[PDB]
């Protein structure tokens, strides 16, 4: 099983990539980010496991950084698997109240901090959490970095195919995807969960795949 990967994307922005093996899929990988605000560090999604989340934390803590908060883009374990351990560490965890509501239903540990609004600033003018509408899941949120013009779209951004439809809203995804496009028309980079990095075109490609996957389902 490949090691938790950490790669500097640019100043103050790192992509963490963790790995899971699941029968009927082989070895799956998952991208999140760590975002620095000066010497404050923020986790955008957690690794699948407590153990990899710890490694991720330690890596930055040992380099001097203070883990100030974590935000999970949706309720599925590939974003939320580390929440429990981080809670036991008194490292502050966030999720929208819908994500938290869905985590509870799933029998999962909830984030300690939440918010009810479409938009929420985790750091004043530096980290914005935004809910486009239902897509991959009812609750999926994106994370925007205004200074850098980087959008982490989580599993909502699916330019090459929609992936797991298990909890999806095919009816709503096209609308949500358009809302996303209209909000962040000047994105320079778009980091997704299971696709390589790209520019703002990825948001259009998602709208397109949403519209396709929808038609297919009828
Ligand atoms: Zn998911
Ligand atoms: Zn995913």
């Amino acid at each position: 099983l490949p090691d938790l990967k950490i790669e500097k994307l640019e100043e103050g922005v790192y992509v963490h990539t963790s790995f899971e093996e699941v029968n009927g899929w082989g070895v799956v990988s998952k991208h999140g980010l760590v975002v620095l605000v000066n010497t404050d560090a923020y986790l955008i999604d957690t690794p699948f496991t407590a153990t990899d989340t710890e490694k991720l934390v330690n890596w930055f803590v040992e380099r001097g950084y203070k883990i100030k908060g974590t935000i999970s883009s949706h309720f599925h374990s590939d974003s939320t698997g580390g929440i429990e351990w981080l809670n036991s560490q008194s490292i502050p965890t966030y999720a929208s109240e819908l994500t938290n509501e869905l985590l509870k239903k799933d029998g999962k540990v909830q984030a300690k901090n939440s918010f009810s609004g479409v938009s929420y600033w985790l750091v004043k003018n530096k980290i914005e959490v935004f809910y486009p509408g239902p897509g991959h899941t009812q609750d999926n949120v994106v994370v925007w970095l205004p200074e850098k013009k980087i959008l982490f779209g989580g599993c909502f951004v699916k330019p090459d195919g929609l992936g797991n439809l298990g909890d999806a809203n095919l009816e709503a995804w096209p609308k949500s995807a358009k809302i996303l496009m209209s909000k962040y028309v000047k994105a320079k980079l778009v980091v997704s969960s299971h696709s390589e990095i790209g520019d703002a075109s990825l948001l259009k490609r998602t709208w397109e795949q949403a519209v396709k996957g929808l038609n297919e389902s009828k």
